[PDB]
């Protein structure tokens, strides 16, 4: 399956990924994307999650596989 | 661009990913796999890491991409 993790140092609460992939990406209350779940197995939320990593304007975004 | 990592607390040097991806898989001194390289851009590489991934048989291996 996929993890999905934000770089909390480096987003910048642009929120293009939240919009690409509501189902993976939501605000925090420091106003920076976190990952929504903890593991992704379906293939098309691995989609929209590496299209948000491909849009993310400051790369905070990183998915790894296992 | 894609980045191998090892869990050395998982690993139990079975040796079959140095044995699959040698380019990327080395064994070190504590008898452990260890990857020999710290960024994989080249596809052919990228095949045989997730080669090696699936095959390891404590799942001591991951990869991750930005
Ligand atoms: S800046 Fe943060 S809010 Fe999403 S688009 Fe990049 S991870
Ligand atoms: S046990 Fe270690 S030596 Fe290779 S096959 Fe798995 S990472
Ligand atoms: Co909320
Ligand atoms: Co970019
Ligand atoms: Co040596
Ligand atoms: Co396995």
């Amino acid at each position: 399956a996929w993890k999905v993790s934000v770089d909390q140092d480096t987003c910048i609460g642009d929120a293009i990924c939240a919009s690409l992939c509501p189902d993976v990406f939501e605000m925090n209350d420091e106003g920076k994307a976190q990952p929504k779940v903890e593991v992704i197995e379906d293939e098309e939320l691995y989609n929209c999650a590496k299209e948000a990593m491909e849009a993310c304007p400051v790369s905070a975004i990183t998915i790894e596989e296992a």
